[PDB]
DNA sequence: TGAGGTAGTAGGTTGTA
DNA sequence: TACAACCTACTACCTCAT
DNA sequence: TGAGGTAGTAGGTTGTA
DNA sequence: TACAACCTACTACCTCAT
């Protein structure tokens, strides 16, 4: 088979225990507590004596060379205690940051053609190289005619273990840059009204964008009393304004909303926010060019994290500390275990289908119980094109006709439908106000002849007239009629096309809409393991101080949706009440006693992020139950990427690819072509249960193969996955009795 | 009529202007906001030189008399500019400070019975006495055997105008205090784990429970390596454990929750909460007692700020100023209108009703259209008890009967309810787990002959076999089936009574009964000026970092309710959103559009607490529609009292009593007895608007007196009374479409 | 919002304590 | 105050080919 | 949780900036 | 950090008397 390897070189030879200087902090100021201050002591002695090598254990701070007590700091009396050679087996994570004080201290010396630093060192896990390894395998700056810089973005973690190996844990991201401000482009005559910024003077984490351009001079004194420059000065900051010359004082002043009131920043301290739709919008054609260069397959990370580490080389002061510049061929060596988990059967109407398009073929597997009559909204201008897109959504539908031609790939009454051009509505709507859109899905519910609406909606693009969406979605929830909802540019994509490509848009569209009149369009032929129930939690953060509630969904052991319960009261963070968690898990066992008749013996709860969860209240809750439950915590956000190494060549790996140590794993679920990037997997852990984790594995990768709302898989299994999808639709969710309609999908 | 008067106190003689030295606080940290600091710097500098007057104006500091620029704060460098005469027509609130300041040094002179301070001075608006003035007009120490003082406490608000002349505002509170910490009850012997306590050696506001008494003793040295003693003396606060003796360190170790983790006091540190609900579970007759002296009759509020203004005196360093002790024989004297409402008319079935209790003798007015079946939930050793208590009910809403007899006081036919004990079902359930309790709803609507249930709940008190309440109102939200709970202390006064006082129980029970099933007791015969609809907008904050949902109530101009609205989503605080007001209004026009036919042409807008919202959107959403809107904001939370003076004879006002100055206005809406406390008015002011405050007072207390859930009146207007309602009853709304039934009532 | 993925940009919450 | 793991939101791009 | 009020205890959020 | 107006939660007490 296909050996699967990790982002990870091995480091040639050991580091020894070496001679640490242990310091002291201590609460100086009106408090006492030291943790508090503590990584601010070891910024502020690590900057203020020129960059030298300050490690923090819980209360102490740890130098490899003799540096003088500081009381210059009015937080932090640091102090010297003590000469210790600290052992390697105690202290695995500070002989990590050595490994990476030193690798960053041997990458600030490189160059790239002899002038030009190629690295950004902070000091840090993070390392910005203002140089790409580009495809051709060169470094090159890129850089735009327009200022923006992409830079390849290293995040090292050497892992030294009981004996001194090093195990240098590697990945690589992209950094958007620009070195052209807002001075400069006033200097060029930009148009920056409206542009969302950052002001590179301060560390505020907020959102910052140009309200206008003031026709005053920075150097006038302002509306407090004081000038700009004045106020710069007199913050302690004189030594940024210092260098000015007479033509910067004649900068406008930029006024920035900062979400509270207007700011008054120099166009010179203001830097714009580079994202994909900056880039975008101002230099399309650098934005086409880095999209091979910022989605990166495993080869040309491979490649990309090779030549980091040929520029690290060898360390002369951990023992001549060299690291490899090839993956291991076997995450055994690593303490994983690897290999791929077999495929799910999917079961339809005529049996095992092999791919999810035959589906169409065969028929989906569940049909609901009567006949679905639609209703459509369209815009008025879009009147013929929403003609023929729901010509198409019907051909395809009952009559399985595609383009007007019945079809091999689709089934006739593929959904039961009943959509009558002479009987049933066409409801057009004017684009406009919110309340005419509101009115305008009132209206289409004032006939009751529609069980399901396949409301046309503007583009989630084009800024200009309001979009329909959030307004027919929010009116058909209070209304509990379920609703396809589709883009101006898909109906034309329906109306103007003429090979197979609107094809699979009517397969989401279809599935789409078998899922949310409570159909099922295939199940799991039989899930791994002695499960009853699954359970995915999550509490999701809208914004600062909003948190979604805490919205659970309940399967069976097949992955069809039984339930999900969103709590009414929101709540203070990511951890869910145990009141809360009653609420929930009383609803759980009511839906699986109720399609089932008895309470579910194994239940497996999929948390979304970390299981925060009081767990002796799980285990009391379905110990007096008598329910064996398991907890696994299914995670999204992760920087670990997995190769396929395959005699030296790396690839992507494939989906259902895992790699295992103890309760930690990282799982492929999505087969990622090559020049599409690579696959991110997830990182799964088990925080409480007694099944092995090639069951739990096997289940998620499951549950992730059953998104009844699509044609390809969804990366999280639909536990969470649908979990993040209710808490998109929190808004949307429909006022009746929760039942198997699927209306977030 | 009766003159109406506040708490208020003329003072005899002006104030002149006097000297002044003007301080400079600058950021001397490594901040440079000195706002975040002004503050603090004037508390250090007060508190630094023994208790000297110190003032705020936007940066600077004034001063009475020559203090030395302290240097000593480490936050603070306070820097003396400049020595002004402040005028009295600039410096209004400053020199209120100064009267506040010398007022609060006048009463730390005073004494009762020459040995005791009778004022507890920390020079703020905030004044506790040690002693009360009883009804009998005597300064007395209203202490327990068991250590719990009642403590008089004061808030003076001295007001300043351009001339010099002072009013000084005054209100009057109680203190439950203890002066027998933990060690003191440790020493006696009581039981003290899990009650609520404070740490009177830290500021932090968090609740705090004791866990458990731990054997260790506070000199061994503890699980962090030190002693807590020691943890006392290096947090520069030996000076508090300099004091103790050997007896003191034989003190046992108290640990105490912290909502985060086990905090470790010692138990003098902590002092125990003096809520009604421990002082009536340590000495009940002390609680008895007091009932007089906490719910103050606006006499006995008067002969109490009467007693404290004869305390105050002469002050000499004010030329010579003195305050009356007598109230305002009228508010125009202090810019108020004041008056009385006249009176809503209540319409029922067979006309216009002179009290709420009429409307049973009457009929009501609106009955739902069709048969209400009832059902019943009982726990089933209550089985008897409850049998009278439906009996009761049925034979109050059907048959118009009390205690069996045909009453003159009850309509034959209130309610078209249909209860017949061989058909319809008694489910009882047993009382014990919340999931029995939810499956007993579920099996309670597994029978199709229910339409509104009268489940029988334990009471809200006896913290033993868990209550139902809350399982039975979230299920049967889930169901959309409304009900009226009952305790079990109800149905036993239900069973037990032989008098008319189950018969008001019987009122409340019937329109609660009548409001859940869409049926209206009551309408407004007219509303006072030109509205179409009412809209009552609140946010309320459940915990910290919780909010409720932006909760809407919509009104017609008769006070019935057409609509309320809960966005599903929470948002960041007590102002809501302009999506989340978008999406508010929308609902209201379009519900107003739909049970009247066109858009409303005046909307009321009673917002609850602050209008904190973007008036401009409210301006462009209903100049865009042609619609005049006003914003009211009803406030409950308000220390003035509104008395009623009579040729001197103090007493509380009626209902219907407002005073008005300008666009604020307090209205007394509650009709409150003497011996019963004084009645609170609401603060109401006009942050929006074109109507005149009479026109706005007139309907927001048309809008108390239309409370349809009770016999007696609300005192919020049921906009925002209302929106309480549902705030409360957030986890209970149900599911299906919003209409006329009140679920929350 | 056809659906799903990768990618950046930005902002959080919590635990480490 | 501060990073490490986790999140969320938004936007490009890219593809979909029994 | 019959309903409503007054009362304390406690904890917030925001604006003042 | 800090009070001033506003809130919320909880608990006692008290009453209800056409
Ligand atoms: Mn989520
Ligand atoms: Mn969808
Ligand atoms: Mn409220
Ligand atoms: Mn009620």
């Amino acid at each position: 088979v296909s050996n699967l390897t990790v982002e990870a070189f091995e480091g040639i030879g050991s580091v020894n225990p070496m001679l640490f200087y242990q310091y002291k902090v201590t609460g100086k100021g009106k408090y006492d507590n030291v943790y508090k201050i503590i990584k601010s002591a070891r910024y502020k002695m690590h900057s203020k004596n020129r960059f030298k090598p300050v490690f923090i254990k819980d209360d102490k701070l740890y130098t490899l060379e003799k540096l003088p007590d500081i009381e210059d700091l009015d937080f932090a009396n640091i102090n010297f205690v003590k000469s210790e050679v600290l052992s390697i087996e105690d202290n695995m994570s500070i002989y990590g940051e050595v490994v990476e004080y030193y690798i960053n201290l041997k990458l600030k010396k490189v160059k790239v053609l002899g002038k030009y630093p190629k690295y950004r060192i902070n000091y840090s896990k993070e390392i910005l190289s203002n140089t790409l390894l580009t495809r051709e395998l060169k470094d090159e700056f890129k850089k735009s005619n327009k200022g923006f810089n992409l830079k390849r973005k290293f995040r090292i973690s050497p892992v030294v273990n009981k004996m001194g190996k090093v195990i240098l844990y590697l990945s690589c991201s992209a950094d958007f840059s620009t070195n052209k401000n807002i001075y400069e482009m006033l200097k060029e005559g930009l148009e920056v009204e409206g542009l969302a910024v950052k002001s590179e003077w301060s560390n505020i984490s907020g959102n910052l964008v140009i309200e206008s351009v003031l026709e005053t001079k920075i150097s006038e004194p302002t509306s407090l009393g004081q000038s700009l420059i004045d106020y710069y000065k007199n913050n302690n900051q004189g030594y940024r304004v210092k260098d000015f010359t007479d033509e910067d004082l004649n900068a406008n002043i930029v006024n920035v909303r900062g979400n509270k009131k207007i700011y008054m920043y120099i166009p010179h301290a203001l830097k714009p926010i580079i994202t994909r739709e900056y880039l975008a919008k101002n230099d399309p054609e650098f934005s086409k060019e880095i999209e091979q260069l910022i989605k990166m397959n495993m080869n040309y990370r491979y490649e990309t994290l090779k030549s980091f580490v040929n520029d690290i080389g060898v360390i002369e002061e951990l023992n001549n500390l060299s690291f490899k510049n090839k993956y291991y061929e076997d995450v055994k060596l690593l303490g994983y275990s690897s290999g791929k988990i077999d495929e799910p059967v999917l079961m339809g109407a005529k049996g095992i289908i092999k791919n999810k398009m035959q589906i169409f073929s065969n028929g989906f597997y569940k049909l609901p119980e009567g006949k679905v009559r639609f209703g459509v909204l369209y815009p008025k201008e879009f009147d013929g094109v929403s003609r023929k897109a729901i010509r198409a959504i019907y051909d395809f539908s009952k009559e399985g006709k595609y383009h007007g031609e019945s079809n091999k790939y689709i089934a006739e009454h593929l959904i039961n439908v009943e959509f009558n051009p002479k009987e049933c509505i066409f409801e057009g709507y004017e684009l406009g106000d919110i309340t005419e859109y509101k009115k305008a899905a009132l209206k289409l519910n004032n006939y009751n002849n529609v069980d399901f609406v396949i409301a046309i909606v503007p583009n989630m693009s084009d800024e200009e007239i309001e979009n329909s969406y959030n307004p027919f979605k929010k009116i058909w929830a209070e209304l509990n009629l379920p609703s396809q909802m589709i883009s101006v540019k898909t109906a034309e994509i329906f109306a103007n096309s003429r090979d197979n490509t609107a094809l699979y848009y009517l397969h989401n569209i279809v599935l789409g809409i078998l899922g949310k009149i409570g159909g099922i369009p295939w199940v799991v032929k039989d899930m791994k393991g002695d499960v009853d129930c699954f359970v995915g939690l999550d509490v999701g953060t809208r914004e600062k101080g909003i948190h979604y509630p805490a919205c659970s969904v309940v399967f069976d052991k097949y992955g069809k949706l039984i339930n999900y319960y969103k709590p009414n009261i929101p709540q203070n963070g990511e951890k869910i009440n145990t009141e809360i968690l009653q609420e929930i898990f009383d609803k759980v066992l009511i839906s699986y006693e109720e399609e089932n008749g008895a309470y579910p013996k194994n239940i497996v709860i999929h948390r979304a992020g970390f299981s925060r969860e009081d767990l002796d209240w799980y285990e009391n809750y379905f110990g007096k139950k008598n329910i064996k439950f398991n907890i696994i915590e299914v995670k999204k956000s992760t920087p670990l990427k997995i190769a396929s190494i395959n005699e030296g060549n790396i690839t992507n790996p494939e989906k259902g690819s895992y790699i295992l140590r103890g309760n930690k794993a990282y799982m492929v679920t999505t087969d990622i072509k090559e020049n599409l990037g690579s696959p991110k997997p997830l990182k799964i852990e088990k925080s409480y249960g007694d099944i092995d984790m090639l069951t739990a594995l096997s289940q998620i990768y499951a549950l992730t193969q059953i998104h009844v709302g699509a044609t390809k898989s969804l990366r999280l299994p639909i536990t969470t996955g649908y979990a993040d999808k209710i808490c998109k639709a929190i808004e949307f969710i429909p006022q009746g009795r929760v039942d198997n309609r699927l209306f977030f999908l």
